[PDB]
């Protein structure tokens, strides 16, 4: 990651458009998985083999909170979600493959708003 990333303190102003991104997500027609946290009876052993598990309400709950000091910190949770995902799930998974296009989605959206911080 480039240096404002990594060092920019959050502002209020970042704030809004960490909102906008998340709410970008959240609308998305294959973020259905990583709404809210995985439902362990659907899922054997996940909370015993993640060790960190993530999901969007979460962050939500984050962001409103201003949990979140610097972009790659809210990055690195976002990277969780689908991160976890894949570990889980076998490739040929409907959830991998959600992964694979909303994270695509999340990296188009998270340049515009590293742009956007940027002027």
């Amino acid at each position: 990651e480039d240096a404002m990333t990594v060092l920019t303190p959050l502002t209020e102003k970042d704030y809004e458009g960490l909102k906008r991104v998340l709410r970008s997500l959240q609308a998305h027609k294959m973020a259905w998985p990583f709404l809210e946290p995985v439902d362990p009876n659907d899922a054997p052993d996940y909370y015993g083999v993640i060790k960190e598990p993530m999901d969007l309400a979460t962050m939500e709950e984050r962001v409103q909170r201003r949990y979140y000091e610097k972009l790659t910190e809210f990055v690195a949770d976002m990277t969780k979600i689908f991160d976890n995902c894949r570990y889980y799930n076998p490739s040929d998974s409907p959830f991998y493959q959600c992964a694979e296009v909303l994270e695509s989605f999340f990296v188009q959206k998270l340049k515009g708003f590293k742009a956007s911080r940027s002027h």
